[PDB]
């Protein structure tokens, strides 16, 4: 096996010539040459047995990315892990491999208004989709979408992804409600996550860069203005709501002072999704609707979920040691002799 940043990476003799793409909360990713297809592929190596948060995240993505079938939803095509559950320290899951993703890509170039438009389309193309399941990813980001040579985007990164329940509920990208409202659950907080996505690529720099909690608001109210009294007239933790009755009014500041050379139709969408009131911002239907998508919208050519996804187990309440042996049992079919 080979050593990649003096970590095992347990994936011979299939998946060889290994190279280091990245690593974070996922796991470690790397490319490797796909002895089989004769093509280099993804890996990324989870441990997560020692908690049970991470062994329902590493089953909730399995079981979501092997159900779902969408051209901008990145799935998986194999997954490699130890013979006997006992030897079992880690998961490989290999996908498709990539040419980049948007945080590079926005760090070293400057998009034109025809590739911005693009990537928001496929984004919510892909975002109808995951919405279209009863499926919320929650935690959208630039480096989470995944860009080839012939600018096809696909979403990555459903370790976070849950079944959507709206009627009862960095941190860049996290929505006001995730902070305030104790939201996470409501297929808006994606929208946000979009709307923050939007704003970078007009500009190459976040929009809401706060290095904690409470800057992550002060960054949000410093575009937005205060909240109104309805704003904040809904359910919210009591010390998010003292602080933000707290401070002194700040204004909105318009969109094209932020971003004056952007689009005009493009500005309106992003006033539509960068909503404080999650009842109030655009869904995903009505995002792609939008006049500055018209060049690229297309009904007859955006597939939707067959039926709502269902989790057949109450995840979250299982022992991280049951866990371990459901992913063993959705793993069992990648491996010989099944
Ligand atoms: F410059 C790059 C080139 C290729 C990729 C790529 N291609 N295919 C994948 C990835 C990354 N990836 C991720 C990234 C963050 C969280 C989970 N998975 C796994 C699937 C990424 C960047
Ligand atoms: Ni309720």
């Amino acid at each position: 096996p080979e050593m990649v940043r003096g970590q095992v990476f347990d994936v011979g003799p299939r998946y060889t010539n290994l190279s280091y793409i990245g690593e974070g909360a996922y796991g470690m990713v790397c490319s490797a040459y796909d002895n089989v297809n004769k093509v280099r592929v993804a890996i990324k190596k989870i441990s997560p047995f020692e908690h049970q948060t991470y062994c329902q995240r590493t089953l909730r993505e399995i079981k979501i990315l092997l159900r779902f079938r969408h051209e901008n939803i990145i799935g998986i095509n194999d997954i490699i892990r130890a013979p006997t559950i006992e030897q079992m320290k880690d998961v490989y899951i290999v996908q498709d491999l990539m040419e980049t993703d948007l945080y590079k890509l926005l760090k070293t170039q400057h998009l034109s208004n025809d590739h911005i438009c693009y990537f928001l389309y496929q984004i919510l193309r892909g975002l109808k989709y995951i919405h279209s399941a009863n499926v919320l990813h929650r935690d959208l980001k630039p480096s989470n979408l995944l860009l080839n040579t012939t600018c096809d985007l696909k979403i990555c990164d459903f370790g976070l992804a849950r079944v959507a329940d709206p009627d009862h509920d960095t941190r860049w990208y996290r929505a006001p409600e995730i902070m305030l409202n104790s939201k996470g659950y409501t297929k808006s907080i994606d929208i946000w996550s979009v709307g923050c996505i939007l704003a970078e690529m007009l500009s190459n720099r976040p929009i809401f860069p706060g290095k904690h909690y409470l800057d992550q608001l002060n960054h949000i109210l410093g575009i937005l203005g205060s909240p109104s009294q309805e704003d904040l007239n809904c359910i919210i933790n009591l010390k998010a709501r003292n602080y933000l009755l707290s401070l002194p009014h700040k204004n909105k500041v318009p969109w094209n002072r932020l971003f004056p050379n952007a689009d005009s139709k493009a500005l309106d969408l992003l006033d539509k999704m960068l909503t404080f009131n999650p009842h109030k911002r655009i869904e995903v239907e009505q995002a792609l609707a939008h006049p500055y998508l018209e060049q690229y919208y297309d009904p007859s050519d955006e597939p939707i979920a067959e039926a709502p996804f269902k989790f057949d187990m109450e995840l979250d309440d299982l022992p991280k040691e049951k866990l371990k042996e459901l992913i063993f049992e959705e793993t069992a079919r990648f491996q010989p002799g099944y």
